[PDB]
């Protein structure tokens, strides 16, 4: 925990100029109408913009705590609203433009926008998930879990059980919940286009999942302020603020981004919503 590697903090940002910018995010959106199976790997760096800090940004957890600092919360995790990007990915789950979503994020944000769980893998857990040992059933509370490191939360399983409730807090040691990891690996290597938000792409074998796209000639887009560990592998490397790059590709796949109207649970997809005819491209 202490001696745990909390690999590379604090690296400079990188700020594509806006000509640039523009010019990627619709390469972006060629690289989503071309592709038959898209998939989304987000990590702290999409909840930032909701007063949530990251971990390895200028002032993430892990960088404050090496320079003897503290991160800042802008919200309480109960109060946090998903971001611009959260509702983005809603959407584009929704008219069937995405395929699946791998998360790194434990703020309980894709679950509380809408977005459906059986399309989303949490790699390191949810802060509002507790799980029954005895019958492996998730609770999705309107309040955070009071533990961490898959303690007993000190509640019952209510199944028609009485089995001890633990939270889905990975610890250091804690190996990656197997049916989240298994989907998102098959995702990942099913995929023609991973597109990474907000992650450093430094913690294994999350960060690595994108590279699983890139076996039979899948694409990899990385979305990024900082450098990420897999930046060599890109075909596309956008440093932007991720609500500016997720509007800015909405407005060009003609979606408009929902309504967030508050936490809200969905256990299962639809069938995708009608969505735009798509462009002519070469
Ligand atoms: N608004 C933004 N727009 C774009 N990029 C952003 C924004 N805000 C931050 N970033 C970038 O977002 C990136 C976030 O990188 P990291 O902070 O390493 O978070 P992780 O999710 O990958 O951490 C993985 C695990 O490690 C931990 O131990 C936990 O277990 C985590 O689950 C940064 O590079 C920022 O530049
Ligand atoms: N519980 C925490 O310390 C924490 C910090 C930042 C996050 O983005 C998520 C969780
Ligand atoms: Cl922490
Ligand atoms: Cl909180
Ligand atoms: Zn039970």
């Amino acid at each position: 925990p202490f001696t745990a590697d909390k690999g590379k903090c604090g690296l400079p940002e990188i700020f594509d100029p806006p000509e640039e910018l523009e010019r990627k995010v619709w390469e972006l959106a060629r690289l989503v109408w071309q592709s038959s199976s898209v998939v989304f790997h987000t990590g702290a760096g999409i909840s930032t913009a909701s007063g949530i800090p990251d971990f390895r940004g200028p002032h993430g957890v892990w960088t404050m705590e090496e320079r003897g600092l503290a991160p800042k919360f802008d919200t309480t995790f109960e109060s946090a609203r998903p971001t611009q990007t959260h509702m983005a990915l809603v959407q584009l789950e929704r008219v069937g433009l995405l395929r699946f979503l791998v998360s790194q994020n434990v703020d309980g944000l894709h679950v509380r926008s809408g977005f459906p769980r059986d399309k989303l893998a949490e790699l390191h857990g949810n802060m509002f998930v507790e799980e029954c040992a005895k019958c492996k059933t998730q609770y999705v509370r309107d309040t955070v879990v009071g533990t961490m490191g898959l303690k007993a939360t000190g509640r019952l399983c209510t199944v028609a059980c009485r089995g001890e409730l633990r939270d889905t807090i990975l610890d250091w040691e804690d190996s990656l919940p197997d049916r989240d990891l298994a989907l998102a690996d098959e995702a990942s290597r099913n995929a023609d286009l991973s597109i990474t938000l907000g992650t450093s792409l430094q913690i294994r074998p999350s960060g690595n999942l994108p590279l699983a796209t890139k076996r039979r000639g899948g694409r990899l887009v990385i979305v990024n302020l900082q450098p990420t560990k897999h930046d060599r592998h890109a075909d596309l490397r956008i440093h932007g603020y991720v609500d500016e790059v997720m509007t800015r590709l909405m407005k060009h796949l003609g979606l408009e981004i929902p309504a967030w109207d508050g936490p809200r649970v969905l256990e299962r997809a639809l069938p995708p919503l009608p969505r735009p005819p798509t462009p002519k491209l070469e």
